[PDB]
RNA sequence: AGCUUUGCGCAGUGGCAGUAUCGUAGCCAAUGAGGUCUAUCCGAGGCGCGAUUAUUGCUAAUUGAAAACUUUUCCCAAUA
């Protein structure tokens, strides 16, 4: 939980973040993993990550 | 100090639509209305009833009128 709080405070101060992003993805659950975690990321940037 | 964004009225000009606009002391609704797309996603009014030339006024023609018609005791047949 704590590395959630830590990645939502990353993302927020640096939106943009291919890697970040990228890892943000697998740390959600299953079921966010794809309707939350990967839509409006792909909206934020097209990094190779 | 100019410029500029949003909301809100007040006007002016122009365009489009008349199978639609409006009403709610009726009900329900961001404590979730409503869901065919794509749903661990979409997020706003809906439902019922009522009004109507499918918003409502005036303006001006026409028609219907209206004003009138003898708006007053006739006929077939009987007798003197």
């Amino acid at each position: 939980n704590i590395a959630n709080t830590l990645m939502a405070k990353a993302l927020q101060e640096c939106p943009n973040s291919g890697i970040l992003w990228s890892e943000a993805i697998f740390l959600e659950a299953r079921p966010q993993r794809r309707t939350k975690s990967v839509d409006a990321l792909k909206k934020c940037e097209h990094d190779p990550h």
